[PDB]
């Protein structure tokens, strides 16, 4: 077949320039998230609510990607279409309205919103209209395959004739409805020329420029003259998508980035000029543009309704949020206007950063590097008498072998203990590791293997006879929480991804569970992944942080409470409740340098980046303080830090160690070690 024959030709070229690209991870999105969301949020769906697919055009093959890539990217089309949706809802029903997508490479949005099969952009089948602009190669192929491919010329109204062949193979497309017309953006004046060419000048016509990750490989001035040029065309609207880099170029994730597009030989440039969200603002006000709306993917991720996020939990299985956090905030939103008549209702507004605090530098304690390749993130770890033990984690897989770590000034030193039992716990990540049985033997609660594959076997491994044994078994399965060794040698144990009761006491001698929720309205909700220790001296307990089973809210509370050992029915009691937005961490480890100072660590957080001077911290529980303990500029820059599946050790001094965490596919980074020091 002479039109099958021309579609597969440039059907391969397509490809050449699509896997690991936005188009690829589409196309993911569109194969596991899409068939199982309900209307509102499929995007695609025909009358009898049939999935219907369109990036399957550009990009056929099943793609897969990891629950992180995944959930961003799902993030990424639910971003341009909720500001698409916004204009198009406001707009007078009558006003012709051009979507304009600047550098759209293979992305088929134009198709799936002018499809009348489609009965989720039933809003755009009639008054909007389409132009697809960039480089003229590009382009070409792109209309190779939007002629031969019958369901696509369906669309926008060209001819569907197996027995029928446009060689031409030109750089540019005219429809009633869609338009592609070339163009080299970096040429400020040949795209100012095509704007009129186009009659975008025509003021009663509203137009939507969209900039999805393509503005940003450019350098700031050739970036900024597109935004301007558009500015000049009066009712327009401006979305840009594209990275920040809120802290610098030195952030932990920002590091690995910034280094992944060099790589790939497509550096980020203009977020080099525009580190943060009002670093956009201003810019688009100098450009033109005096109306803006702006913030970044986690902010839309809230915005999402309870309806919505429920659906999305239960796509597929997913546990790397700390991940989550960091990519959300190194991807802004940014909605534009140069007419005031349009307005950001608060469906669509994003609230205002509220400002950082400054806080008081620690004058006893400092950060000083302490290398613990241990190289594995999300194990625990205690000690025992004089040794160290680090059990099960990822290094990128799950393990379940135990680490004895020789702690030293300097270094430390590793070896793999052998066991001598036939049975062993399997392999885990996100359990809990704690001393018992005076410090000769530690008690393994918990742990998943796969994000759906929870645990609920614990169990114990003594150090003389180094044997595994399966004692009992938690009625809920449990990972994600937290746990710390009382003074009378039991083991409380917080919250966590479970069914099961929100705080837990297992009695070592009597060999039993008990559900000790405290009665408090603060603990209906199992919390995730908080700290928690207990000072025997000053005889109480701090939890710090933690997030909800929402995978949204994230306290930020630190709960001080105290342990009445001979009471059975309520041992623990909450004492004082404290608040604070730099308690707002999930993924963070706590510990008492002292009776009188909590050593808060790492983490993730809803609300921005922790940078230099909040990254680790300390708080005094009955004076209220805050201090901040800074990572020196060197250890920031030069040194891999990346505080999430840390843990720390203790033998006047705490070990930052083990910890890494995957960049959205920027690459892998690893914490390399850190150690608390009191101060000269």
């Amino acid at each position: 077949n002479v039109k099958q024959e021309r579609r597969k030709k440039y059907a391969d070229l397509a490809i050449q320039g699509t896997n690991n690209s936005s188009i690829a991870s589409k196309r993911s999105v569109e194969l596991l998230y899409l068939p199982k969301l309900s209307s509102a949020n499929n995007f695609q769906m025909d009358k009898n609510n049939k999935l219907l697919e369109y990036f399957k055009f550009f990009v056929p093959k099943k793609i897969k990607r990891s629950p992180c890539i995944n959930r961003g990217y799902w993030l990424r089309l639910f971003a341009i279409r909720s500001r698409l949706n916004s204009i198009i809802e406001q707009t007078p029903q009558d006003k012709k309205i051009v979507v304009v997508n600047l550098g759209c490479g293979y992305d088929p949005l134009p198709f799936q919103l002018l499809d009348t099969n489609n009965i989720q952009s039933q809003q755009y089948h009639d008054r909007v209209s389409f132009i697809d602009i960039d480089y003229s190669d590009l382009l070409k192929i792109k209309i190779e395959l939007i002629k031969t491919i019958p369901e696509l010329s369906k669309i926008i109204g060209l001819s569907e004739d197996k027995d029928y062949v446009d060689d031409s193979n030109v750089d540019f497309l005219t429809t009633p409805k869609y338009l592609a017309r070339p163009c080299d953006l970096n040429d400020s004046k040949m795209f100012s020329t095509l704007l009129n060419e186009c009659q975008l000048y025509d003021p009663n016509v509203v137009k939507v420029f969209v900039a999805e990750v393509s503005l940003a490989y450019m350098k700031p001035e050739r970036s900024d003259s597109i935004i301007e040029a558009t500015s000049k065309m009066e009712n327009s609207h401006f979305i840009i998508l594209e990275q920040l880099i809120p802290k610098g170029p030195f952030e932990p994730f920002s590091k690995q980035m910034l280094a992944h597009f060099k790589r790939n030989d497509s550096p980020l440039q203009s977020v080099l000029k525009y580190n943060t969200i009002e670093s956009q603002v201003q810019r688009f006000n100098k450009l033109g543009f005096a109306y803006v709306n702006v913030g970044d993917m986690f902010q839309l991720w809230e915005s999402a309704d309870e309806a919505t996020k429920k659906e999305l939990l239960k796509v597929e299985p997913f546990d790397e949020l700390e991940e989550f956090h960091l990519f959300c905030h190194h991807y802004v939103l940014c909605h534009a206007t140069n007419y005031k008549e349009f307005a950001f209702t608060q469906g669509f507004l994003f609230d205002r950063s509220i400002s950082e605090i400054n806080l008081t530098v620690d004058e006893d304690y400092q950060l000083l590097e302490c290398e613990c390749p241990i190289n594995r993130k999300f194990g625990d770890v205690d000690v025992a008498g004089n040794d160290v033990f680090y059990m099960g984690g990822s290094n990128p897989y799950r393990v379940n072998e135990i680490l004895q770590l020789s702690i030293h000034y300097d270094k430390i030193d590793m070896k793999n203990i052998e066991v001598s039992s036939s049975e062993v716990p399997v392999a885990r990540m996100c359990h809990t590791f704690t001393t018992i049985s005076r410090n000769n033997q530690l008690l393994l609660i918990g742990g998943r293997k796969a994000p759906h594959q929870g645990l609920s076997d614990n169990w114990i491994f003594d150090m003389k006879t180094r044997e595994w044994s399966m004692i009992k078994s938690l009625s809920h399965t449990r990972f994600r929480h937290s746990a710390c060794s009382l003074p009378d040698g039991n083991v409380l144990i917080l919250g966590g991804v479970t069914e099961g009761p929100a705080m837990l006491l297992y009695n070592v001698t009597e060999e039993i569970f008990k559900d000790v929720t405290p009665k408090d309205e603060f603990f209906q909700n199992s919390l995730v992944s908080a700290g928690l220790e207990f000072d025997p001296v000053s005889k109480q307990g701090i939890i710090l942080g933690g997030g909800f089973m929402d995978q949204t809210t994230v306290s930020d509370k630190a709960i001080i409470f105290k342990y009445d050992a001979e009471n059975a029915t309520e041992p623990i009691t909450v004492i004082k409740k404290l608040q604070h937005p730099l308690f707002q961490r999930y993924g963070s480890q706590i510990k008492y340098i002292t009776p009188r100072k909590l050593l808060i660590v790492g983490g993730t957080s809803p609300s921005g980046l922790f940078d230099r001077t909040n990254s680790i911290i300390s708080l005094d529980p009955l004076s209220e303080t805050l201090t901040s303990i800074p990572i020196s500029r060197r250890i920031w820059e030069d040194h891999s830090l990346m505080l999430a599946g840390f843990s720390l050790v203790s033998t006047g001094t705490i070990h930052i160690i083990g910890g890494g965490a995957t960049c959205y596919g920027f690459g892998s980074v690893t914490n390399v070690g850190l150690k608390l020091i009191a101060i000269a």
